[PDB]
């Protein structure tokens, strides 16, 4: 029995907002995980510490999956990014905790080393084709074996993607969101464009993602699709926005693009039918924002009987925590597609150290016992919240759109 | 152009928890929404006033569709139960405001009346047969036109929706959740004999209603709904979780008893499939958890199309706010079903006071302009927060179930 004696959350901004659960047992274990939601932090702060962390006191820190169903289930309201977000905290944790006491990094636990390490993506951007490509270089030039490719939309003052940033892509920069204006059409005409180029530049062995980020209908993406079809993409993502899972149907009935989605998905029911009717290749949830490696372990092994591989979102806004627990997940199972990873701020690798690594194109957990990730909670203490939104978009008319 | 001046979020417990925002505009127009989300309220307390309400200060209250378009698609993670309900709370209060300005109650901006009065099922509840009958005797006298009928059952210490709160049920009764103990076999060899006495002393011109409150698996509820056509039961509700929409074809191919689920629902999508399958025939979604008038006049709308009615959720944990807008909303379609009405504490009354009122079986908004409801922010004041958990379920064996 691992009794549980604190649940503390910690909230840092250390380069942008995270907000980490920390649980201490009987005996003195302690396990973290990840509750950040970007741009709506505080509202995981209070699910966790006014309502789901009284119940953890006194309770066995080993009984993981009752755990997740107790809070799942007893919140009566299912589900949703909060409940899913706060609930992933405690699941991350718990696993930490289990690795600890087993003496085995969480990896062990869950099937085993698939795999040597995890082959990651990295985000290469620019306001031209030519300056995104010149960044796609570098990243090849670092040991990249896959890219990211965004570049400026011509006409359009700004896109999803692009900006001063280069390692990562940081768009939370404001205390009130920051308003853009889109033009689907400016940007359907536009960005084949950018894969043709990169393909002559760069060759044909490094995988090329794009992220659409949420702006077109199924037939436009549908469209897009079939343009970029000669350029061999790895994946196209988030085309069209997902709640009408159907949508997708049009897009698969038309194009031979692999596709993309989930990194907003909160439960396996975001999914279900996209995997169901094997209208996706990649599947982008996370253990952070779909309830943790309990549930992601379940909807990975639901996947693989429909041909879908797991492509993990890892964007900063998931802290170091997270990304020890993605790796684990990662390194165990058979159906692993590709794992995001934007570098995090130096300030944010000094408050999460942290056993995981990068080389040659690949992450790899490190061996240490449980997620091999902590918090130093005086260096957290330094730096404060600070309230930052993702932005918005607009159409030319002014209408409200996705961003 | 109304500009917004002010935005506050007040938490009150006069009997129990409650969640208001209101706004108020330049030349001093308010308006008031509902935000309590039962045993997770501050978690939306902070969704609105660490997130939303700083986007909404200085904007066009008028702009109620483009308003709701920028919380929903703004938030970037979309939806779920938090989300919505802070959404709900800013959309009833500029609902609230536009009657106001326009000098109409708010059911008159909707479609106008549709009928006489909305009519509502009240709560009879007992732990044993001849209880539960001698209640529903008694609301029959006060003039209720359908009622809801809950009882014991043999062998189990508790079950959903019986205590010995009467006019009203109010299960959020503990500073830890509760815990219940449950056997589907003893419930399902049991309830049928409460709907055969009840007709015997009821007779068939009352509606009766009951809430399996998330017992069943389809084909359980498939037996039930079976077992219990022949006392014509008004509805059949939340008899099986609903995240698998699917689940409810297999009641559906094997009983005509009429169903309704959907209290928890967030948003269209959770119905969608429900809906257009014709798998239900009450939806139970609210203005509440639903995402406000805007949202739920859209939900209706559909429902029409495949012959579903509204069948609002009406538990005490919606408070007179709630009541008003719903009661707006229920004046103003052409598919109204029934509304659910459980009363208030006087005390709650108090510090919302409103306009609708309750005679012959059904409840009228009144006429006043906007909602017809309002905070007494001196009043709530004297009631402090007081944290409260709605109870869980597990099984014999332990196994963690649905409350
Ligand atoms: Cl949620
Ligand atoms: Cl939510
Ligand atoms: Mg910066
Ligand atoms: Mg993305
Ligand atoms: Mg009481
Ligand atoms: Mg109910």
């Amino acid at each position: 029995m691992l009794k549980i004696i604190d649940a503390k959350v910690i909230v840092t901004c250390p380069g942008r907002n995270f907000v980490t659960l920390k649980i201490t047992t009987e005996d003195g274990i302690t396990g973290v995980g990840d509750a950040t939601l970007n741009g709506r932090e505080l509202s995981v702060v209070s699910f966790l510490q006014d309502h789901m962390v009284p119940s953890l006191i006194g309770r066995d820190a080993h009984q993981i999956e009752d755990i997740w169903q107790f809070f799942y289930r007893g919140s009566y309201w299912r589900g949703g990014p909060v409940a899913m977000t706060a609930l992933a905290a405690v699941d991350m944790a718990l696993w930490d905790i289990k690795g600890k006491v087993a003496g085995l990094p969480v990896y062990q636990l869950l099937g085993g080393a698939c795999r040597t390490g995890v082959t990651v993506y990295g985000h290469a951007n620019g306001e031209t084709i030519e300056d995104t490509i010149a960044e796609a270089v570098k990243y090849k030039a670092m040991g990249y074996k896959a890219i990211r490719l965004q570049t400026g939309v011509p006409g359009l003052a700004s896109t999803y993607g692009v900006s001063k940033d280069k390692m990562f892509y940081e768009p939370a920069d404001n205390d009130l969101p920051t308003e853009n204006i889109w033009s689907t059409a400016k940007y359907l005409n536009s960005v084949p464009k950018l894969f043709e180029r990169a393909r002559e530049v760069l060759g044909w062995d490094v995988h090329l993602l794009h992220d659409v980020h949420h702006r077109l209908t199924p037939i436009e993406a549908a469209r897009l699709g079939k343009d970029l079809e000669p350029y061999r993409l790895f994946w196209l993502e988030d085309s069209v926005p997902a709640e009408n899972q159907a949508g997708f149907r049009l897009i698969r009935q038309h194009t031979t693009t692999p596709l993309a989605v989930g990194e907003i998905f909160a439960h396996v029911w975001d999914a279900k039918q996209l995997i169901e009717e094997q209208l996706i290749d990649y599947l982008r949830a996370t253990v952070l924002h779909a309830g943790g490696i309990t549930n992601l372990k379940k909807i990975a092994a639901f996947a693989d009987l429909h041909h879908v591989k797991t492509g993990c979102h890892g964007a900063t806004d998931l802290s170091p925590v997270t990304m020890a627990a993605a790796l684990h997940f990662d390194m165990s199972i058979t159906n692993f597609g590709l794992q995001e990873y934007m570098r995090h701020t130096p300030e944010t690798d000094a408050v999460f150290p942290h056993a995981y690594t990068f080389s040659d194109g690949m992450l790899h957990p490190g061996d240490k016992p449980g997620l091999g990730v902590d918090i130093d909670e005086d260096l957290a203490a330094k730096h404060p919240y600070k309230r930052a939104y993702l932005p918005v978009n607009r159409l030319e008319d002014g209408t409200m759109f996705n961003w």
